[PDB]
């Protein structure tokens, strides 16, 4: 029975995000332990801060004056993991998470259900507000490092990156090839800010656009990297195609996702992999894809799997995958 | 890092409630363990089902899908209740719901029921049969045996008459109807509140030892009494609306009768009352502070939870 409560529970993670999103912890650590600073550097009720101290006791995050234990110092801002940013209700993620509410309908229909929250579908509510999708793009460790070493770049002239967040995969590529990132609106400035912060931006230049329309130019290599999954097979399979057709004699597509068989791993692998695979459908009608069903859409494209590079790890994000398409 | 994630974890309990509100186990466990026969009778889409069913044995309630010891509390009948209890169509897990804003009850001490359902909690009740009935069973669902303690802890020599002021369906009236045989009894409730408490105590056949009344426990009471008990009602509400109540209440003391307050590391209780409804827990002091504001001094307490008896100052 306890189990299945603390399972159950919603409130315990509303705790952990609500500390977050209030960055109390690095209030703290600056030197506000009492109830009395807390509140007012919160800008929150003092009464009702302390019964969320409470509970933040209660799960062993916090131990008149408070201070973190271990697990709860995770939650300062400057910490690698960047666990505050990914918890914080104000930021893209944990704002979308607020989508699980309503996971009933996602299962009943399969559609996704942030746009019955929010009003719009995901990345057409970051488009429209600057701030939700700087901080998407930014929750987005560039980690790029081990899909771009098990690649030979020898015979590749120029790589096109769609979808390529703020640039980091091209960067890791160009540490002789020239490269391309496409990109949406505000994303591109990041990422040409990025990539000239790098002295890369003779190297690796940034197009605004759509990737369901005709791409901006031909490559050797173009990379999707955590795009598909986003993605229903019928885009999934439209954006494919696009990449298909831009592609220079010679040339193959990149997948840098998941690409497993459904057994193996442990408990805690199949969880950290459910929730994004959930995310993806309560957020975008998107999905996690074996590498069987990979085989189905590329055939799909007019493609076909090449050769599946594994690119393992043991900690997260564990195990994954790029995968080389060329034409069928 | 890993207990920080699990902590902060959204998706697995609206995972488990998702499973309870499509009453998943018993589906299973009256026939259907494949995802195609499960998706039938839970009306879902069979790959979206799958991959709820996926993360379901990741946790580790499921295990052809079958319960584990711990998805077999799921099941509907299963005595503690916690397949309703995480039931996104019944009152609870819906109020639930409410912290997803739990940084606005923190910014301003105020409920969020209402900013998500329209209404303040026991008006939304008010309109929603459904939402009142499954309250009010999920709330009794053990109350057969869940007032035996608080009836032990008093005694009841000198009392003829008890009033249970929010007496939910009854069954707190009822243990002490069956503790104290020459004891009678009204219960003041709610509409709709008030006719599954008529038929719980006629099925009890204690309709000839207690009444029901429907009426608002900030207005006169309906009679006077020698006990008058409020068990988990205080703590529906903020200060100045207790002490209303407890007012209310003390003004319907006969001579020398008494206030029955019926109220680990609670932390979830307590912020439920923030978020549904800006109520709370109180401590001793706490409640010495709203009994003298009553008029009341706090005369025993009794741990069982705990019985506060509470005599006129
Ligand atoms: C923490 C691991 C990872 O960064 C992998 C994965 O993170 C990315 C970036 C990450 N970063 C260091 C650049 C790293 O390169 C990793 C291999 O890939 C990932 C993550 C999360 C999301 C997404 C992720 O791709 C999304 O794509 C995503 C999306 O496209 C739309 C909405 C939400 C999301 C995501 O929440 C993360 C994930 O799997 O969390 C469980
Ligand atoms: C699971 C423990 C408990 O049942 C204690 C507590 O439940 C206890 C006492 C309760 N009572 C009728 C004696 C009953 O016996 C139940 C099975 O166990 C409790 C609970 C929940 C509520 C409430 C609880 O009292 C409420 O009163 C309540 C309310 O008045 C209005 C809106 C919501 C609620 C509640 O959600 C539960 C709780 O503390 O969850 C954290
Ligand atoms: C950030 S995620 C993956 C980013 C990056 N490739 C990585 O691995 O971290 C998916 C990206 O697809 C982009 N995207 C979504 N729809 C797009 C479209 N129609 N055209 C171009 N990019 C799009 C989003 O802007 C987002 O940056
Ligand atoms: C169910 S909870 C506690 C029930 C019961 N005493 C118990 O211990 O389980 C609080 C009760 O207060 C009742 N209540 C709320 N506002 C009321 C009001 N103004 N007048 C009478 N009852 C009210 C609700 O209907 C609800 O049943």
């Amino acid at each position: 029975l306890r189990t299945l409560i603390r399972l159950g529970s919603l409130h315990t993670p509303m705790v952990v995000r609500t500390a977050a999103t209030l960055r109390l912890v690095d209030h703290i650590l600056a030197g506000a332990r009492t109830v009395k600073a807390l509140a007012a550097r919160t800008d929150t009720r003092p009464e009702a801060l302390l019964r969320l101290i409470r509970h933040l006791v209660a799960i062993g995050l916090l131990e008149g004056e408070f201070v973190p234990t271990e697990v709860g110092e995770l939650l300062a801002d400057d910490h690698p993991a960047a666990q505050r940013a990914w918890h914080d209700l104000t930021q893209a993620v944990a704002r979308a998470d607020i989508s699980f509410t309503r996971l009933p309908d996602a299962i009943r229909t399969g559609r996704p259900t942030y746009e019955s929250i929010y009003g719009k579908p995901f990345y057409e509510d970051l488009a429209g507000r600057p701030d939700l999708r700087a901080s998407f793009d930014s929750l987005l460790d560039q980690a790029f490092d081990a899909p771009a070493a098990a690649y030979d770049w020898t015979n590749v002239r120029h790589v096109l990156d769609v979808g390529g967040g703020k640039g980091g995969f091209a960067a890791a590529i160009a540490r002789h090839v020239s490269a391309t990132v496409l990109e949406m609106a505000g994303t591109v400035d990041t990422a040409r800010s990025y990539l000239k912060d790098e002295g890369l931006s003779d190297r690796v230049d940034v197009v605004e656009g759509d990737f369901f329309e005709p791409l901006p130019r031909k490559a050797d290599a173009i990379i999707l990297s955590f795009v598909l999954l986003n993605w229903p097979d019928h885009d999934a399979v439209r954006i494919l195609t696009r990449c298909a057709e831009a592609l220079e004699p010679g040339g193959r597509i990149l997948i840098h996702e998941r690409a497993e068989a459904p057994s193996g791993g442990t408990r805690t692998s199949d969880l950290y992999f459910s929730v994004l695979d959930l995310r993806m459908l309560v957020f975008l009608g998107g999905a996690l894809r074996t590498r069987e069903k990979w085989d189905g859409l590329a055939a799909s494209a007019g493609l076909v799997v090449e050769e599946v590079r594994q690119l393992p790890s043991p900690t997260i994000p564990y195990d994954l995958s790029l995968l080389v398409l060329a034409p069928a």
